[PDB]
């Protein structure tokens, strides 16, 4: 669920997920995908594409089990779909942390309506 996603992003990036990524670029947070503005935004593009494959569960509302042990995310979910959801989330948290070097506050509250049509997943 969004609960787990936000906890993973805070643990890896050190940033509040809604404030920093809830409206970042053309792909992070609310809305749909678009042409990424930078690397942080490409992370969220990949994340949303990763979510489209989850037909047997709900990425928004269904919670799953995971641990923050030794500064690393471990998915401890046995439900197959919720397991894929956890790995989708884990991937974006790690990806965003890796691109903290090029994170720019200008994209923080992006006007997502002017975003260009996204490429296919
Ligand atoms: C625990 C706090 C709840 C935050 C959950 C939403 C996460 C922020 C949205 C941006 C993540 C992304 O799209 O890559």
């Amino acid at each position: 669920s969004l609960l787990e996603l936000g906890k993973m992003i805070l643990q890896e990036t050190g940033k509040n997920a809604i404030t920093s990524y809830g409206s970042y670029g053309c792909n992070c947070g609310w809305g749909h995908r678009g042409q990424p503005k930078d690397a942080t935004d490409r992370c969220c593009f990949v994340h949303k594409c990763c979510y489209k494959k989850l037909t047997d569960c709900n990425h928004k509302t269904d919670r799953y089990s995971y641990s923050w042990k030794n500064k690393a995310i471990i998915c401890e979910e046995k439900n197959p779909c919720l397991k894929e959801m956890c790995e989708c989330d884990k991937a974006v948290a790690i990806c965003l942390r890796e691109n903290l070097d090029t994170y720019n506050k200008k994209y923080k509250a992006y006007f997502k309506f002017k975003c260009k049509k996204p490429e296919t997943c």
